[PDB]
């Protein structure tokens, strides 16, 4: 037996049902490409159930008594168990629509609505996009310029080198300022599509104007290929030029600044997983009547914000057993 919400159960990094969860996640992703948001969430939830199981699913009897495991997801697993392959999944994999939407949406700065628009307009390849530079934002141009490197999984060794240059720049700009690794790497992942950092300072307001100083420092060291600064939290969505022995690699890096009062909420929100956070927010609203986001936890009946010093505070306030980041891999 297993609880309904992903935020009520530990989901570890490595599990016993990777083939099955991957097939369900293909169907979820394809659903999102078609704007089918309900079906996306349903497949995502079913995949995350399999990730939380203690043993491999070898036979269909193992499905018994699991939440969020409807007829469709059951059917998928059934064909995988009996036939080694699911027809619907293979047809999605082979389809030009899926392949092209995956190609485009992978690009830095391209979401589903942009990818779909380009698909509808007859664009198929990365060369097709480069032939129409008037259709691209400067962010997307940068994403295309570095697409091979940005398609290469980011490694822990890369994270460690990046955290060192970001920590050095932050420390030189403002002694006492801190850098915290968030995103998937905080959850224990060995690889990622980017590196996520959250920056703050223990005195509220001392973080003002810190990010542009950090970026100047990084730029003057040759480490920045692309930067877009947005005054929501202050953030810079970047492409770093990471030196490596004999060469270099472009790597996506998100730098987020939060005032220390909001840091616990920001750390929780940015640590993920995306599904875990969606589930945590749904749980907070539906079960506790509170609205959770990356800035705070709001009681809409009382018009009050919860004061939290830590993630542990937020879990406790919501009536949830604490899950460390490595158990949030929903
Ligand atoms: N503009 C954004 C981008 C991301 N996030 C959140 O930040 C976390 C990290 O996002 P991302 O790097 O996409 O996820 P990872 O789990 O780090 O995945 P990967 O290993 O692919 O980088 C997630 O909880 C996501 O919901 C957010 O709140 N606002
Ligand atoms: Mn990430
Ligand atoms: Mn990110």
């Amino acid at each position: 037996w297993m609880p309904a919400y992903a935020c009520q159960r530990p989901t570890p990094l490595t599990h016993h049902n990777t083939g099955l969860s991957e097939a369900l996640e293909i169907l979820a992703e394809a659903a999102g490409f078609e704007g089918s948001e309900g079906r996306l969430l349903t497949f995502c939830r079913a995949a995350s159930v399999l990730k939380a199981l203690p043993s491999p699913v070898t036979t269909l009897s193992q499905l018994q008594g699991l939440p969020h495991f409807g007829e469709h997801s059951s059917r998928v697993v059934q064909e995988l168990l009996e036939h080694g392959v699911c027809e619907e999944v293979e047809r999605v994999r082979r389809s030009e629509r899926y392949q092209t939407m995956k190609l485009f949406t992978q690009i830095f700065g391209v979401g589903v609505k942009t990818a779909d628009r380009w698909y509808r307009e007859g664009l198929r390849t990365l060369d097709d996009l480069r032939e129409q530079p008037q259709k691209l934002t400067q962010q997307q141009k940068a994403g295309l310029q570095h697409h091979q490197d940005l398609s290469t999984p980011v490694l822990r060794s890369d994270v460690d080198a990046l955290q060192q240059v970001v920590e050095e720049a932050v420390g030189q700009a403002l002694p006492g300022a801190t850098v915290t690794l968030t995103g998937g790497f905080r959850r224990g992942k060995l690889q990622g599509h980017d590196v996520d950092f959250l920056i703050t300072h223990p005195k509220e307001g001392q973080e003002a104007g810190l990010l542009p100083r950090v970026m100047c420092r990084l730029q003057d060291q040759g480490l920045i290929l692309y930067h877009q600064h947005q005054h929501a939290f202050e953030r810079s969505f970047c492409i770093f030029r990471l030196p490596q022995p004999g060469s270099w690699k472009a790597v996506r890096v998100d730098l987020v600044v939060a005032p220390v009062s909001q840091f616990p909420f920001a750390l929780l929100g940015w640590t993920g997983s995306k599904l875990f956070q969606r589930e945590l927010r749904r749980f907070s609203r539906k079960e506790k009547g509170l609205w959770l986001n990356s800035h705070g936890l709001f009681d809409p009946e009382q018009k009050t914000f919860f004061q939290a010093a830590s993630e542990e505070d937020i879990f406790r306030h919501l009536g949830l057993e604490y899950l460390p980041p490595e158990q949030r891999n929903a």
